[PDB]
């Protein structure tokens, strides 16, 4: 009744750890690994986690009620298996929307105008010896942007893009009514129509390698791909080929198939910007994400209703 | 065919198009000592950057200086006006491009994206894990625009979509816009935490961003300069960054380009670009076209396309 025990496997923002003592006992393990679970941990009622939650770790806890996922994406939790056990899963929507949308525009501008490379040119002393940084072959001016995904974050990206004077289209499974953006019922169809593709869908079975050779070919030789969603959504091998052959003109990636590993071939290109999954990674936004993780757990145990349960687990607490 | 002097470096598109109507005369530096007796019939100049007065005054038949760039502080416009010489610039065709760079630089300064990319490229994501969280963010910021002209307004339009508060300082307020006007720069700096400089480099803006303005901007303060480097007291900025008087800075322009002081290079909270705000192929092509089309319009019709405010002149031949 009094204090529930919460497991935290691996690294998490210290703000989560700082706030859990408001209601909970915290149990830490150094890695998300079932082999680290001891007999004394079998009474754990909740998990707070960033990234992967292996099924054998989740299933090591007979009294588990709730997984509070740090992040709006929760593809590291086996939600099917959670639902089958009656375990509620919560995520962190909304509190990071604007931050992520800001990073998406930054990455887009860096990709098109080569601003990081320009800064390196200056910092390495090349402005003095060799003169002006080369003119960027690309620009945002005159571009047509297609958003793959138009949810919380996709719409926030579209709102920014409206102020840059570019045409905007989108592809989702179901159109969003009331908005003045051109809907495309197929991804490849949108890709044909646009020269700039921004990926902001979840990493599910339905989006797995959706950005493939055909979509990239359709995007075309002025084509720029921006991925701020999940790396699984892009066929990473096909992207490398497309960049090698000049099938597309450039790419900016915050996410990858097998993080933190980025293939050497992607690192070679002068027309590519790469970030280590930083789209929400400010102090203020990660603090808000931490707060929402903890407030989800507090709401669950005190009222029986989570703040932001995921669609797959619209559960209420039975105790 | 009028003879056009081009001193020093210019976009090859200018040089490609001048033969449509003109004879081109090249000198390798903007230096009067390189002018020969044969060049004394030159009717026009096309120039990027500085045009020294002794070079300008080496040409008795000079009619027009077509400046490459919307900024024309490298031309002595007072002396040009006193000789009846029209000066043209390249407004409008670079406005959106420059506004794009201003936002890019702002985001890079706040979120440390270039440094995050370096962390990845140097193999640190694999060995040491996540790039450190950026202490700063755009979220919750209040932006003050020093200058709100063609480019300043285009920047404000972008910022409106980022959900930040917007204020501005100009000598005269702009009516009809919903942004908070400040009659003094220091007053705006007190009210905001993010200062974007987009004024021309004139006597009136010279070191306007000084120790007092930076102190007023405050310890969460971020300075972005995409105007001219002369507008910022570069020495005072270095001191302010050293002392923690402000939180960060993003600079596209500097007091003595291409030289950037070593102290500015040292800071982890600073983004630096080599004057790239308009430097795309498409935008520089449009700037080149406008330089040439100004000269063509002047010599064919007697009316320039984009003369500067100081020289609202029409051609008198002979
Ligand atoms: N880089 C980062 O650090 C970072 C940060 C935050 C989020 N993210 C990623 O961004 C994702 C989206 O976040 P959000 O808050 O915007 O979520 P959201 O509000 O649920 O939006 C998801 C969008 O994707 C669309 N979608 C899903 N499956 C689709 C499919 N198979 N085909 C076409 N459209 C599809 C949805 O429309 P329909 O359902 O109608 O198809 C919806 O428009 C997260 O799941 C996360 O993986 C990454
Ligand atoms: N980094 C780059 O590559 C790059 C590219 C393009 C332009 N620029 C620079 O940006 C400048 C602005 O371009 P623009 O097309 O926006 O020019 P603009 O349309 O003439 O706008 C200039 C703005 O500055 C204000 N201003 C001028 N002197 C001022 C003073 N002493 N105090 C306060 N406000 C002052 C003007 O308002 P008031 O007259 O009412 O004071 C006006 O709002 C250029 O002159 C150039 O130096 C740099
Ligand atoms: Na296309
Ligand atoms: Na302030």
């Amino acid at each position: 009744m009094s204090r529930p025990r919460i497991l935290v496997p691996g690294k998490i923002n210290p703000r989560v750890l700082e706030r859990l003592p408001e209601m909970f006992e915290t149990v830490r393990i150094e890695r998300a690994d079932a082999a680290l679970v001891t007999a004394d941990m079998r009474d754990v009622s909740g998990i707070a986690v960033s990234g992967k939650l292996p099924v054998p770790l989740m299933d090591a806890f007979p009294s588990l009620e709730i997984v509070a996922n740090f992040g709006v994406g929760y593809d590291g939790v086996d939600v099917s298996r959670a639902a089958a056990r009656g375990i509620v899963v919560t995520n962190t929507p909304d509190v990071l929307t604007e931050e992520v949308a800001d990073t998406a525009i930054g990455l887009l501008l860096n990709t098109l105008r080569l601003l990081p490379q320009a800064e390196q040119w200056l910092r390495q002393g090349r402005w003095v010896r060799e003169g002006a940084f080369p003119l960027s072959p690309l620009s945002l001016r005159g571009r047509t942007v297609g958003l793959f995904g138009l949810g919380r974050i996709g719409l926030a990206i579209a709102r920014r893009l409206e102020a840059f004077g570019v045409s905007i289209a989108y592809h989702t499974r179901t159109p969003r009514e009331g908005l003045g953006f051109t809907y495309h019922p197929t991804l490849v169809g949108m890709a044909e129509a646009v020269d700039t593709l921004i990926v902001i869908v979840p990493g599910t079975a339905s989006t797995l390698k959706a950005v493939n050779a055909d979509v990239l070919s359709a995007l075309g030789p002025k084509g720029v791909l921006i991925n701020v969603g999940r790396g699984s959504t892009v066929d990473e091998a096909a992207l490398v080929t497309a960049l090698q052959n000049g099938t597309i003109a450039g790419a900016g990636l915050d996410v990858f198939e097998n993080e933190p590993n980025v293939p050497e071939a992607l690192l070679s290109f002068p027309n590519v910007s790469l970030l280590p999954h930083v789209a929400s990674a400010s102090v203020v936004t990660r603090n808000a994400m931490s707060d929402l993780v903890v407030d989800n757990l507090k709401a669950w145990f005190s009222t029986g209703e989570a703040l932001t349960p995921v669609a797959e687990t619209p559960f209420r607490r039975r105790a």
